[PDB]
């Protein structure tokens, strides 16, 4: 009963001026025990390392009966006019600290919409 872990949706649009994007990870079908869920950002046409966004990777620890957590990603606005750019987040194999598992949405494409 350890849970099935998922993003809300596989694609999201955010403004280049959003500042901080807050991405949710949901636990469904069971909330028993402490579970570690790895996550990471991956570049698309948007560049990481603090250029278009800040690299954000690590692990979420869900406590017993905890069913939602947040990954906060810094999205960096600029003064250039360009096309919309993309990056990704992924969640990795969950582990107890009966097994927890990944659910429907395990890769998320973020489309950063030019703010002008
Ligand atoms: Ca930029
Ligand atoms: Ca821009």
């Amino acid at each position: 009963h350890a849970g099935i872990f998922t993003f809300e949706e596989p694609v999201t649009h955010v403004s280049e001026s959003i500042g901080i994007m807050e991405v949710k990870v949901l636990r469904t079908s069971g909330a028993r025990g402490n579970v570690i869920v790895p996550y990471k950002t991956i570049e698309g046409t948007a560049r990481g390392g603090g250029e278009d966004f800040e690299d954000t990777c690590g692990e979420l620890e869900f406590q017993n009966d905890e069913i939602v957590k947040t990954i906060s990603v810094k999205v960096i606005d600029d003064e250039e006019y360009e096309k919309n750019k993309t990056f990704f987040l992924e969640i990795g194999e969950p582990r107890l600290v009966g097994r927890p598992i990944l659910g429907e949405h395990t890769k998320l494409e973020v489309i950063i919409e030019e703010s002008y």
